[PDB]
């Protein structure tokens, strides 16, 4: 089992390129299932995730192949299930769900079981589909869906505010009789990539990026090349290792405008910022980072992604931060693995308490969040000696090359084999 070997403390400097988004990527990767013409998607990380994505996509009779990006043929889809041994290594495996009964008329994905960040059932899924006319039924583990003819567009209000819902029913929607409106839908840049994609596909769609989606179905989408946005939570990740090493980056292939809430955060704590149409450039000038407060929530604000990111920085900042999560109410395990460290804190309810302090030393660390404990990585690479951590394969399923990407900007990154 993979492990990474840091030696701190290091300050980062230089230029990192930001790869296209994972969570754009696996979203379109799902939709190209509705495509009955050859797909080019562009600027595909290599990460994976789009491995077991890839997997999936080819058990259902898709072919593919890929580099900087993944070709799609799903001209020949034979078999509409996602198993229990995929689905288990990747909750996104849902996705396949509404795309096959929207084209086929049938689907059936592995339930996806308990999770250590907390509950995330995917019942508005199932709801979104039922509402399109989807007849759903539970077998052996296995949520099976079914319509006889085509689903049926349908005004649908979602009970909570859910990226992957929102990407069930409106990629299932693209196929309907009718139109289909989205009301409380989820904001995320992921969601006006796919929509666009879609679009680019034949699909009519509007209001993608807004709380409210209207979609009018079509018969048929065809094919097409569609580039995936820059991914912008690697983009934050980069940006905090940097703000907390006393640090100078310039982060290339960026969109800005999906990060205004985390480069308002930073520049609250100390960091000198500039930003240009595809670049985001920041200089700590040498200088510790200063204390903030932080509450995730739905895109645009702070997103959950760059949590544990901020806590890290929270932990080596001056004063006391308070970072409180809204999406991901367990989403806290770095806590302690970073206390192993020598920080200090305390978990209330979903409210953390940092006290800053001025350095952290390195110690033996577990990862198991593929967003979250890429903060682990992060800290070994400002501690004072050696840090190990431990399961890094959830770090390799959410980004691509990172110790790469990181030994670019200084960093001294092993990455040890165990077998
Ligand atoms: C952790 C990841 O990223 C996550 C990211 O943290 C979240 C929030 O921004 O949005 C995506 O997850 P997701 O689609 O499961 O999350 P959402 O559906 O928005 O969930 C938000 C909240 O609603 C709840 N929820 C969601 C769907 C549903 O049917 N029922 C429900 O109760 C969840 O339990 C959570 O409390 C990302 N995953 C992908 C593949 O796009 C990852 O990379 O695997």
């Amino acid at each position: 089992m993979d492990k990474f070997r840091v030696q701190g403390p290091t300050r980062l400097q230089g230029e990192v390129t930001i790869s296209g988004a994972k969570n754009a990527a696996l979203p379109i990767l799902f939709a190209a299932l509705l495509a009955e013409e050859p797909v080019e998607i562009q600027n595909v990380p290599k990460l994976k995730d789009i491995d077991t994505t890839m997997k999936l996509l080819t058990q259902l009779g898709t072919k593919v192949e890929r580099x900087g990006s993944v070709w799609i043929d799903a001209s020949n889809v034979n078999n509409f299930s996602a198993p229990y041994d995929l689905v288990k290594t990747m909750r996104a495996s849902i996705w396949a769900l509404g795309p096959l009964v929207a084209r086929f008329g049938q689907g059936q994905v592995s339930l996806p079981g308990g999770c250590a960040i907390g509950a995330r059932p995917v019942d508005l899924h199932i709801f979104g589909l039922e509402k399109l006319g989807a007849e759903i039924k539970l077998e052996e583990g296995y949520v099976k869906a079914s319509v006889n003819g085509r689903l049926k567009g349908a005004h649908i209000v979602m009970d909570k505010v859910s990226v992957g819902a929102t990407v069930t029913i409106m990629s299932a929607a693209t196929l309907a009789e009718g139109t289909t409106i989205i009301e409380n839908a989820a904001r995320e840049p992921e969601i006006v990539d796919t929509a666009n994609f879609l679009v680019a596909l034949g699909a009519k769609i509007s209001g993608q990026g807004t709380d409210r989606i209207t979609i009018e179905g079509v018969e048929r989408l065809g094919g097409g090349v569609y580039r995936v946005l820059p991914d912008r939570i690697e983009t934050g990740t980069f940006l905090v290792a940097a703000a907390i090493s006393g640090g100078k980056i310039v982060c290339r292939n960026a969109q800005p405008d999906t990060l205004d809430a985390v480069l308002a955060k930073l520049r609250e704590a100390g960091a000198d910022i500039e930003t240009g149409e595809d670049w985001i450039s920041l200089d700590m000038h040498g200088k510790r980072p200063k204390a903030v407060t932080v509450r995730t929530a739905p895109h645009p604000a702070f997103p959950t992604d760059m949590q544990a990111q901020f806590t890290l920085l929270n932990l080596v900042a001056e004063g006391t931060g308070v970072i409180t999560e809204t999406i991901f109410e367990n989403r806290f395990m770095h806590v302690p693995e970073l206390i192993r460290m020598g920080a200090h804190a305390e978990i209330e309810s979903n409210t953390v308490i940092c006290h800053g302090v001025e350095k952290l030393s390195g110690a033996q660390v577990m990862a198991t969040d593929l967003r979250a404990s890429a903060s682990l990585v992060l800290a070994g690479c400002i501690a004072e000696g050696t840090t190990v951590v431990d399961r890094i394969y959830h770090i390799d399923r959410g980004y691509e090359r990172i110790e790469d990407k990181l030994r670019a900007l200084g960093a001294n990154i092993e990455r040890v084999k165990g077998e």
